[PDB]
């Protein structure tokens, strides 16, 4: 299996959608993901245990514009492509590209 | 803000790396994602919390192949683009698109 | 779960209709697949995208017919029950079973 | 004319197997679907064009399944019987029952 | 010689034309086709031979359409690429792929 | 309904087939070709009543090369994209087009 | 047939004129060449291809000479009678006369 | 400056050899045309480039006869002497001698 | 030549000023940089170029700070002083001191 | 986070020198920038992103004197502290101050 | 040093921008370009040498167009990539590839 | 006339290939260049005077990097598109986009 990605967008109403296929070593839960920015929510539906999670709008994964105004001029572009438990004060542990990454950095534990 | 979502691939090493920088509307925590599957885990360089998360290989967002053996022939394709509260049980307030996508499916809240 | 795959056919009209839903263990969308052997055409309207594609006839999940009238004519007999992108270079580590049937058969991967 | 769609089904082995025959009033050629849940791979046998396609699990043929183990559990009670190139920018001259199909799904043809 | 197919269209017109050279091992008859599907007719302006030949609609070489607002809106996707006289039954010695393409089915020699 | 071509070409031992999709408007017969050169044989299968048709090597619709090394090249270039019943001396009745076509030309009609 | 190209030049108006028929065994259509020198930009219409086309002036069909005066002083002697796609890798096998004047010439299919 | 056309033709061998000289008013260069009837194709030796082509048998230059034997036939008479990419969307600005000559003719530009 | 690279800053509107004057061995003409932490964006107007681009953030020429207020709270330490294309496959050869500082760092050339 | 961009340069050796940290909001990583004008390159080293980037010596980073040599004239005296994708087709919503910067100046989006 | 050639075009005021930085080998005056054909006038801005030159138009090194219509049309074709002192009538030590370009032509030295 | 060069390179012996036809708008003479690097030699084949210019390096109008090397890696990344008489200190009158072009410059005229 490969990466399939299927994305839509509209002009005005804001609304962006997301659809996954199934992973290959693991078989754990996808999605079928609506991302509406003006309603301010976002809601996975997990499909392998057939239950939903609404949460406020995930403001990390998807890129937070202004508006939807930002995202309708680069189709011909082609450049589109917590609870803390531990404090892990030395990261050497984590490996040296995340070393290297959170180097000098508060890194922490879920 | 244009999106540059930057991805690089290694042939045996099996390392992917993602970054992004930050839009408007929402100013919340960025990331410089590094995806190490070989080591099944995913660390998020959470920037503006300056806080790093280390959780199980996280399979929901990027399709999980077993390696990535399989990742190097469907690029000239063009194909390639929680604790649980309250149950709803009525789905009206989703949202049309998201009442069909949990339409008579058990839905609930985080 | 108990899904039933619905085709819906009215002979005058030359126009077959398929109605496929959404599983519980997959990542699929509820979905309607018709066909108008009048114009030859298939039509899919999704139920969680309500988004509609318009191809040619699709005559590989139904036996391809040359209208709906043979189409009609042995159901009640309980008998009803690609673009070249890149070469997968060798055939052999496909599939063991895959292996035996696509012998003598190459494979060219989408 | 009588073709059957001839699928087998292994439930240890979690590979699939359907099998379509050349009709004799139509378009197509013999041709051969398999499914390897394991890998989540599908590949289709044109027995006269001889060739093979090695695609991600295919969810379109067989009713979507994340395994045959969960699969063959319903078959008993008879219950088992992509390119944004140009938008189609209205929907009435496609058709009464496309237009039923299609109203306002905004129709983005393949 | 390259392939050299000269293909032109005519938005409300419905006009097709075909033409190529006539490269080496064989130096046969070849045409200027002006495919008119208002008409309804076809003529082949056989070059070598200095005849031309006025036949009803070839349908069976062009796929037919019910028209050409069917011939130029999906040119994006890149889709766009007799005196019977005896019967051989056995269809082993045609070779393997027409013995596949006949198999059980009636071939005929003209 | 567009059109679905399917054309496989080969390095070493030069064999064409293509498949076609269904008639909208028209009742006449599709054809799956095998086009081996080196056979100097062309078999059309008649699709809609099942019949087969062998005839020596059909050199006028495709193209006559030495051989296919004449055919292997080309992709790359993107330039690929009769028993006489009535003798017609005055072509005016042909159409402009085909008057044009064939002007001081013997047109004969079958 | 006889080469019979109809020049015809006007010396003050700077206007080049040429014919062509439509012979039998190329791919040819009646056609007409005109160049202006003025302009510098030719008109080729093709008279059974109903089409013009606009291109630079084509100055290796006719002999580019100081000017249309220049082009005219001269008859009264009685003298007067690419897109890099693919790479042909080896220039040798192109035919033994095309050997002897193009020896590995960098020689650029089309 | 003095201007010949130099045609080469040997009866046997099936080859056409054309020269043409250094014009001193456009972009030509020293050139030599070799058309083989026999092999159906074209080189184009450069000799300010001596960079040499592999086209087709340019037909449109010398007159298309049945083959070299009609090329020869009649040579005692005495008067032997393409990419769609953008539409020039005024037919009338072409030209008044052009106007008048490619009337009938739309005109795509090259 | 003198050299000053005036960056202005106020702390209530988010904006941030640059300009740059014309130096002399480059590409260089008078410019403007424009860097708004609220629009998370950045224009540039060369000003011989009088030239408007609309691209994020150009976060790299000043220390990405986490907004303008930490832009803003340590100016007085007295401290304040991409397409994949085609790899160069050696990543030895690019300079000693880049050899140095660079060895095995992917070599992808932009 | 402090502005701490270390330039260094060497007169003889016709090498410069950069280094930039990573701080904590934008899409930054640890990055080496080498300048040079012996060999009028810049080499990219970002050090989480491992990565090597050749491409010419940056016009925009580094104000572009004459040479190194006079890149360090001008040091002692205090004063140091493209594709055409999708043309904007509105210039002047782009914001206020962007707006005075950019009015009607061409607003090229990358 | 990959080239850079900055380019910018106008429709109605028919402005081309020049502007390249300077390769290793040569480190010679460099020129920020600015061809106004309108004007009659090209202008070589001089960087190294901090001048500026004004010539009359410079009318060989870019092609001689009427107005700026000429150059707006071809974007999506992709087809757009002195004082004598001495006579040297003999050319063979100019190079050979010189020689055979101004081969009997009156070479001269400036 | 729209421009169509003819451009050629070479590996080893670092040859570029320079040649376009005349439009008449202006009167220059056409040339056929030939810019040997390693000879050190830029030869204009002036035609329309029928007389050929060499000089010395011509390190303005081509771009003269350490070698070739630089110029055959950047075909995928399609990046690739005098005496003086008198100063003119104000350059008011040269025109608006060349006084600021030269601003603050030591204007001269050739």
């Amino acid at each position: 299996q490969t990466i399939e990605e299927n994305i839509k967008i509209f002009e005005e109403e804001e609304v962006e959608f997301i659809s996954v296929p199934v992973p290959e070593f693991a078989d754990s839960d996808p999605a079928n993901i609506v991302h509406d920015f003006n309603k301010k929510l976002t809601a996975y539906l997990d499909l392998n245990l057939d239950k939903c999670y609404v949460i406020p709008l995930n403001t990390s994964i998807v890129m937070p514009p202004r508006n939807l105004l930002e995202l309708l001029i680069n189709i011909k572009a082609g450049t589109y492509l917590m609870v803390i438990t531990d404090r892990i004060e030395n990261i050497d542990h984590l490996g040296f590209f995340i070393y290297r990454l959170c180097h000098d950095k508060e890194t922490y534990k879920l």
